[PDB]
């Protein structure tokens, strides 16, 4: 079950990578060169990474508990990248813009420790850490970063909702499969575990980087002369 | 007394965290909101990093000889911010402020290829490699960062030279430190040199900061109109 | 063999780093002043990697095959310097610019892979990886950064010609090495395959090097008013 859902991942990985490469070099302007090529990449990582994982790369046995440390690997250079996606679009500032990358990066560097630590308790304390550093990004998403995003485009409130909507539901999930997984309650066993990652990270990047594109074509419609 | 010294680490570093993101979120202006950004990830980074030591992680026994290893990842992390106060303070140019953070990251990484090799023949080689790094960045310091600080605040000589001679005296006692540790002479105790390295970071980034925030103050009188 | 050709390395590398250190510290001009720069860290990070090497560090026997995984982190490092070399020179847009360094950085970590894996049937398909990446990179640079270039310098396209032809026929020469040496088909030992290596990396760093500088003021005498 494990098995196949990471070559699902590969697939799906794989697919996002060519459609945004294939629209990255019939990119008519800058903008939409660059959105493009950030999705592209975020999507040509995470086949590499599937690739790995699916060929049993990146795993290892701590203290009789199978873990896919490669997993954080992955996660952390493609979601600076998500987070490039909605400061790129909302033109964020560069403040805001380094807290939002600065507390993310905080977020997937103590995920991991809260993973691959022997002590669970220990890795449980790193979760809490975690996840309020999850919270700091969500508190910086919907209040500065929200209204720079309406101050910068008054007639797209609901172009940002649906962004910010979208990405606070899906990543939201990845601490509940984190808790039902081996590294929490053991609710789930890995091939289900597995399947869960495999269909956020499809959705995540694949589907996110499809309603980024999305929004750019409504934000560049309500802007034009 | 290592165990004490390093949760008085945690509390230091998060103190100065809670009071630097209280700044932050509280500036009227981008020039400050940067500077307290800058300073908050400095004591966060410092404070997460400080916990992971404090609850036993981080450390390995190389040949026998107790080595806090991920005491190099928050000072890879972290000096550099420190150098990012520095160069945002001064107005450095490019490549200046790029040969700052390249010599720095240059002796953070020789000082931990440093600590970590078993041979301490081959370990105290690194140790005059990265003195040498330590004496480009002093060489850059106190010639062109200096200069164009001068040139771009004529009146505020001394906010520069008070800022240089804290930054200058406080890193340097960093390797009379590791000399008297455990990967020198260990002609002080790991409890000690712990002390002194916890006291060494609360200054050179709690301290340091609010330094470089007293010195913004001065320089934004010294340049109303 | 091996061991004096890794301080052949060495020695090369610290007078590329001396005589672009000298050219830094003596330039007229901020983009003079950048590309020493650049070069200088190119090859002082690989004079410190080559000494660790010399040193035997950076060095593991993975099932039963030694293999230097330190050359990765040279490689990682100094190879997007090298872009940023031919992408200054060419003033190369952002999104061309982050797509070489992101492929580039593709090709390395992928190699890098391709080297570790014991599994060497894995390796290999981390290895054909690698190429379609570095193909990548090569698609960039004879077309979008070409083109770029010699819209930039229309009096200079004999210039990139050079560079192009220098950096594409020395580059492809590296997965050659690795496919002789015990990553691949053992056709040459130890001594002849780090002997391959230290030419290519003297030649592609001190040697690119001087090129991108003779380039640069060629550019500048056709561009001077
Ligand atoms: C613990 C979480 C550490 C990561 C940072 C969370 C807090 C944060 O980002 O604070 C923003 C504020 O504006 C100050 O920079
Ligand atoms: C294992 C997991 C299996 C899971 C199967 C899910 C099948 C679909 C169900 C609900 C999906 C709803 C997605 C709707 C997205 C709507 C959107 O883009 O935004 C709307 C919103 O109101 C903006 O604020
Ligand atoms: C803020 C976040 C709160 C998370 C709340 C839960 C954090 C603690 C998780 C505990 C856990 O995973 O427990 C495993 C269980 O004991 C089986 O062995
Ligand atoms: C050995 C130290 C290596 C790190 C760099 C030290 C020398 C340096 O920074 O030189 C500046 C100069 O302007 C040229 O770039
Ligand atoms: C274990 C270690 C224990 C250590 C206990 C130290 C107690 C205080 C002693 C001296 C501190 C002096 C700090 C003075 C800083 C002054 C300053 O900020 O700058 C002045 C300077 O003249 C600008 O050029
Ligand atoms: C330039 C820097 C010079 C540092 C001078 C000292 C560098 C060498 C340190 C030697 C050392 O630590 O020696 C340990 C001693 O032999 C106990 O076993
Ligand atoms: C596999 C190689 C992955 C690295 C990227 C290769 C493809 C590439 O760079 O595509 C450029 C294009 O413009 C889209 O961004
Ligand atoms: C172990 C390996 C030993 C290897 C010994 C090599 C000795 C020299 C032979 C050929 C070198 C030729 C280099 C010519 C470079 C010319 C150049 O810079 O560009 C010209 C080109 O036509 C622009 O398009
Ligand atoms: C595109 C790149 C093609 C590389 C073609 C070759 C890729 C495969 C290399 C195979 C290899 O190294 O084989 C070792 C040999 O079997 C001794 O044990
Ligand atoms: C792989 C992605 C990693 C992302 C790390 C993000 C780190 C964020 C740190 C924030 C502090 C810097 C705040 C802005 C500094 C601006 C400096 C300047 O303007 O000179
Ligand atoms: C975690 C922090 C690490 C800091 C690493 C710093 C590396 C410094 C390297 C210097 C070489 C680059 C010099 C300036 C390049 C400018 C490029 C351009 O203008 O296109
Ligand atoms: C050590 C060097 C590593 C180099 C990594 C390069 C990664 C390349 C990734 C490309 C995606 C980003 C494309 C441009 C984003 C611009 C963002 C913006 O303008 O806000
Ligand atoms: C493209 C390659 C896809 C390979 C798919 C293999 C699936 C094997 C399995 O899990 O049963
Ligand atoms: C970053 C890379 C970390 C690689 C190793 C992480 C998992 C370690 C597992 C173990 O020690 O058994
Ligand atoms: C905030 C948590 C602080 C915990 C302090 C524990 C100190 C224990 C000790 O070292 O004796
Ligand atoms: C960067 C991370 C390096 C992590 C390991 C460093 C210490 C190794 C100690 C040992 O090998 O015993
Ligand atoms: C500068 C130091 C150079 C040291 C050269 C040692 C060569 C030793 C050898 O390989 O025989
Ligand atoms: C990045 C650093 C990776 C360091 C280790 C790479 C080689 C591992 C060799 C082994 O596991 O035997
Ligand atoms: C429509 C113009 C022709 C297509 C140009 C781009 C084709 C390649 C796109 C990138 C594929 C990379 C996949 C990596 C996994
Ligand atoms: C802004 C960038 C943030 C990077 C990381 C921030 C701090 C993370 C704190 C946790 C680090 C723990 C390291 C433990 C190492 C040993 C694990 C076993
Ligand atoms: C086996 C018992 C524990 C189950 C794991 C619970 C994980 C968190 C559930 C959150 C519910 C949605 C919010
Ligand atoms: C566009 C695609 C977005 C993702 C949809 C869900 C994919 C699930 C794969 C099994
Ligand atoms: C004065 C306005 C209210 C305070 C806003 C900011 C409060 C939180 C500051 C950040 C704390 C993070 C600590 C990490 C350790
Ligand atoms: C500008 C960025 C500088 C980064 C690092 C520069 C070069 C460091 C040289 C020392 C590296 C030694 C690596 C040894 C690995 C094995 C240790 C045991
Ligand atoms: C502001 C505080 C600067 C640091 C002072 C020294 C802290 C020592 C802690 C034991
Ligand atoms: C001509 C002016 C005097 C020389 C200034 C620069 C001298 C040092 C150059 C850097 C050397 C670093 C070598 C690292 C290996
Ligand atoms: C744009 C930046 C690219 C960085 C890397 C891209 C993806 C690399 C894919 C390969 C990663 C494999 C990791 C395997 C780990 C275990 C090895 C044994
Ligand atoms: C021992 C038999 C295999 C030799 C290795 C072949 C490596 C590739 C040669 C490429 C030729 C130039 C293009
Ligand atoms: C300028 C020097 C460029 C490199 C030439 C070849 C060096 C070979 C060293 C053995």
């Amino acid at each position: 079950m494990a098995q196949i859902w990471l070559w699902i991942g590969v697939i799906g990985m794989a697919l996002g990578s060519i459609f945004f490469g294939i629209g990255a070099h019939n990119a008519k302007n800058e903008r939409w060169k660059i959105l493009f090529t950030i999705n592209f990449f975020i999507c040509a990582i995470a086949t590499g990474l599937y690739l790995s994982m699916a060929l049993g790369q990146g795993r290892s046995v701590i203290a009789g508990r199978p873990t896919v440390w490669v997993r954080y690997i992955t996660w952390f250079l493609s979601t600076p990248l998500l987070i490039l996606d909605l400061t790129f679009l909302g033109k964020t500032s560069l403040p805001i813009t380094a807290s939002l990358l600065g507390a993310n990066a905080y977020m997937i560097a103590t995920g991991f420790v809260a993973t691959i630590s022997a002590d669970r308790t220990i890795g449980h304390i790193w979760y809490v850490v975690s996840c309020f550093a999850f919270l700091a990004t969500v508190y910086l998403l919907v209040n500065q970063y929200r209204k720079q995003a309406e101050r910068n485009y008054p007639q797209a409130k609901k172009v940002f909702r649906k962004l910010l909507s979208v990405h606070l539901v899906l990543w939201t999930l990845y601490p509940i499969v984190w808790l039902l997984g081996n590294t929490g309650f053991n609710a789930v066993n890995q091939g289900t575990e597995t399947m869960f990652y495999t269909i956020l990270d499809i959705t995540s990047k694949v589907g996110f980087g499809f309603l980024s594109l999305n929004s750019m074509h409504t934000l560049e419609k309500n802007t034009e002369s």
